DNA sequence: TGGCATAGATATCGCACGTCTATTATCCTCAGCGCAATCAGCTGTGACTACCT
């Protein structure tokens, strides 16, 4: 209701960290698992 | 005594809920072309002077 745009930017950068984070975890539960 | 229903006990297969790397045609950059007011040189014209009569 105040600022759209920076709203809508704020959604994106939010889901752009979360897809770099969540594909950060998988590489991190591949590499543990490998490991073991 | 004996035939077998009726539910206790147990997995069992199906429907549904998580990730993952690619059964195949993009996004900016520099060199190559183009267009419109000066400016200068080729060519035309007048001023000055040579030669035949």
């Amino acid at each position: 209701i105040e600022t759209p745009e920076q709203a809508k930017t704020r959604e994106r950068s939010e889901k752009i960290k979360l897809e770099f984070e969540t594909y950060l975890r998988r590489a991190m539960k591949r590499f543990n698992k490998g490991v073991h």
